[PDB]
């Protein structure tokens, strides 16, 4: 009869065991109750699948050739506009998007494969919108435009922003408009370490590390303030991070 096949995005898909006399595989498959029929030219649970809503909306599932990608596609009842569209890659990233009533991009959240977040709303159509980044214990807030996403800390008179390029390159900035020598932080990103280390009063105070797996961590320096000291200890709420630059 009918084989059961494990999707990305928490899908399965029911393919027959044998093709028809063209050689094509039907598919079945239940989403949020919604049934989805569509036939194949490979055995294997790839393919396209379509249905309609109760509201008239055309759905389609589409199952990559290697199982590694699934499309999760609502339109207008016409079928030509873009309502929503979900994807979740073989690295199991899921992109979650909305569309305007003229099918252009109004919202897109990215969820990671560890669970961390970058939110995009209010997109217009210069790409430019709210942006949030929701990390394991706290959330970072700022924009998106074309060219990157700004998130901002700020804490007295210094303000932490972090950028994430359209290409993905993360680097990090502080300003700070304290005036007194003595007091006013400043910071240098280096871009091989994903690190950003802080200077007060010509020494160096400690490292924020904006590390790979989307943590941040802190290390202080000796009094010195060439050599760190102890060992980095990993942000897990705003008050943490805020409290790095004071």
């Amino acid at each position: 009869n009918s084989v059961s096949v494990d999707l990305p995005g928490s899908m399965k898909v029911l393919v027959s065991k044998s093709s028809n006399a063209d050689g094509k595989y039907d598919l079945i498959a239940t989403v949020d109750a919604l049934e989805l029929s569509g036939t194949s030219d490979k055995n294997n649970g790839s393919g396209v699948l379509e249905g309609v809503k109760a509201d008239a909306s055309k759905v389609k599932l589409t199952i990559s050739d290697d199982l590694g990608q699934t499309t999760l596609e609502v339109f207008k009842s016409d079928g030509s506009t873009l309502v929503s569209k979900k994807v979740t890659s073989k690295d199991k990233v899921l992109g979650d998007v909305k569309f305007n009533e003229k099918g252009e991009v109004s919202e897109k959240i990215i969820t990671r494969a560890d669970g961390t977040r970058l939110e995009y709303t209010g997109i217009k159509s210069d790409g430019s919108g709210k942006a949030k980044e929701v990390l394991k214990g706290y959330v970072l807030e700022g924009t998106l435009t074309a060219e990157k996403t700004t998130l901002v800390v700020k804490e007295g008179t210094v303000t932490l922003s972090k950028n994430i390029s359209k290409s993905g390159a993360v680097s990090v900035e502080l300003n700070d408009t304290d005036s007194s020598a003595a007091t006013k932080k400043t910071a240098a990103w280096n871009s091989g370490t994903s690190t950003l280390t802080i200077t007060v009063n010509s020494k160096k105070t400690k490292d924020l590390v904006f590390t790979s797996s989307n943590t941040i961590t802190v290390q202080q320096y000796d009094s010195n303030g060439t050599s760190l000291e102890g060992s980095a200890v990993e942000i897990t709420k705003l008050d943490e991070i805020k409290n790095a630059l004071k």
